[PDB]
């Protein structure tokens, strides 16, 4: 009923063995509050708590001061228990009453591989406590000097993912924008050209598109939006239909440059998801795209445009409608 | 490794307690093939089959002679290991070499409570072993008394279900003769009522499905079918149509007394399928044939038949047709 | 008899130690075309002013 | 929830007589759990019992005896083409 | 009667034929395919 | 410029700590009639004679 706590406090293996074999309290609740699970996990004593999970005993077991088996034991050092815990079904995001995580813990006592498999598991490296601090922040005001840099990685891998996102929606909306200029200088009545006029306007809206499926994605992402100016087009003058195709070409394979640096990004910060959505559907757009127009640029070029007038004509007439 | 076996058949509750908190062998395969489960249920000690239980034996664990803790547990007399092998999930019809289960054993050694137990968890009572013998063979062969009582009285329930089905099943073959009967009496032509006629064909089919209903009960329930002769109806010449709605009258509460018979033995032998197939297919319909037969009997004589004709012959036109 | 003896028959094939369905089916056809040939009789002899007597 | 006792279930014939005993012990504690709610009057719950379960166990024994005879008599598990026509023709 | 007769004496020839009564996967194999 | 403040606002509305989804249907379509908008006047423009000149 009682008499198994001092022998999981004293290390008493055998002695808890043979006495929780005959029916005993497995989930005690003492007189303040900790059960053997606890004691077991402050003193690195795998084999009780081995033989204490066995027979039902509770992974989440709250302390009369907010602490858990999970708290204890990533203060103490002892990683054996950290692994069988977790794998147990300890919850590494549970707070005590100053609101400490357990990597808060593993950060402040300095404890790299107990931080690593802790990270493994899904502790966030940016939580707080009541007063404001962070694990970097309990790690770097007391000397501990790699838990800083391993989760000053993380910090700046999150950071830099999110303002590559940034960059990509703001160029995506600046080529919509000068799809639209493209598209409506065909409209003139000195270019009166009109299927090229409704293939930019069908590119103009795409982009658009494009930038929304962005902004969603961050949204998905938990980061944030930050909305900037957009640049106008370089030219309010495409001289022919040939030099806007041209044009359309290299801001396509400026995107898609912009696309492969932000795919590398991912991959060196291993963020799976990231790379699979750029690559699910981004990256056979872009290819199929520089391939349509290095078709019409060719295809121009070749029936004599821009020295003739029928050329253009008959390429508006037969290929774009 | 090996060690735990001598002290789960000393009876050494707390050492198999504290070796088995340390990691050791739980399914221990011996020299014989006697599992530390084997020898824990043949002395009777129940904490050590517990604390086997809880860190994962198998409760069906084939010895080289074939036995099963639950053979030697029945044998010896234990009924609290018994219980928790039952609650565990050992099966109550495994075989030895001699081909005998738990029952045959618990019948030969004389335990009651013991062959209660395995009774209620679907042990059957008529199982052979190679020599041919059941479990009421051997509790008469060696003087247990109320073993061979308690199994006799269920011997007799089964049997005496089986032949009141067989019974049933040719009280309906013969009520849909005595119908076929009554109908080709209307069809004479010194009888010439063809809405009687049409009526008591309908019922002789009715009453043949009734029987075929019982046939596939009866085979479904694993009992023999045993048909026999069907009598011929007493009459030839039903004089008139109130004296055939009498005779049929008659003959559906007879064959209602008889479902009532039956359910009350199945009521007595413990059968909850059989009585609800009884008053879910048949008692019912009996109430509602009864009913509507005694409403033509009153209309028939209300009109004034049998000594008026245009009672029958209006009768017939509407309220048969 | 025949019709009798066909259902018999029938439900033989419906055992669980002869789980054969399909001779079920048949023997459970013919019984009850040999019930539809007797009672072509049964009328046939109204027809002709005979008596039937049916029996065991 | 306890785990299956096997992963190799040997055959298709073992696998068969292995649900028809767990079908069996299923009605066993369902019989059991009926005699219960009749000692302590209970209409319900034993209408209940008989309306919904015991009378889809008799079928599904009734059945997985059968299966377990055609395989048996067909020349199972020491023939292929036993098993094999077995799930073409009665499975499928 | 003549076509029962006649259809009863096939049923017998094929199931002799095929290898009953000390054959199962004989009369499995004809309940499938001659009767159903 | 209107268009793209729509835009702004009906994103603000679809994070998890702003969970309402009509708001940003509401401002996602005033953010599309808001071009419409702009592309009747760039071909008014083109039908009157002048030079578009698009900004910043």
């Amino acid at each position: 009923g009682k008499e198994l706590l001092e022998a999981a406090r004293a290390g008493q293996d055998d002695e808890v063995a043979v006495l929780m074999a005959r029916g005993a309290e497995v989930n005690a609740a003492d007189d303040v509050g900790v059960t053997p699970l606890h004691l077991a996990a402050q003193r690195g004593h795998l084999a009780i708590v081995s033989v204490l999970l066995a027979f039902g005993a509770s992974v989440n077991a709250a302390d009369l001061w907010g602490q858990t088996p999970l708290h204890l034991a990533a203060t103490a050092g002892h990683l054996e228990i950290v692994e069988v815990l977790l794998r147990s079904g300890a919850s590494v995001n549970a707070r005590d009453n100053i609101g400490h995580t357990p990597l808060h813990l593993a950060a402040w006592a300095g404890h790299l591989e107990i931080v690593e498999v802790l990270l493994a598991y899904g502790a966030d490296v940016f939580a707080q406590d009541k007063f404001g601090k962070t694990p970097f922040d309990l790690a770097i005001d007391n000397g501990n000097e790699d838990i800083a840099e391993v989760l000053q990685r993380l910090l700046e891998c999150r950071r830099d993912a999110e303002a590559a996102i940034n960059y990509q929606i703001n160029l995506e909306l600046y080529a919509s924008y000068v799809y639209l200029s493209m598209s409506y200088y065909f409209d003139r009545d000195d270019v009166a050209l009109k299927n090229f006029a409704k293939y930019f306007l069908h590119q103009s809206h795409e982009e658009r598109e494009h930038a929304e499926k962005l902004m969603k994605l961050q949204n998905q992402r938990g980061g944030e939006i930050s909305l900037q100016s957009i640049s106008s087009p370089d030219s309010d003058d495409w001289e022919s239909g040939l030099n806007a195709m041209e044009s359309a070409l290299h801001l396509e394979k400026a995107v898609n440059a912009s696309l492969l640096r932000l795919h590398k990004l991912a991959t060196d910060c291993n963020d799976p998801h990231l790379c699979d959505f750029i690559e699910t559907h981004y990256l056979n757009e872009q290819v199929k795209a520089i391939k349509e127009l290095g078709d019409h640029v060719t295809n121009l070029r070749k029936m004599g445009a821009p020295e003739s007038g029928l050329a253009e004509y008959l390429f508006d007439k037969h290929t774009l409608g």
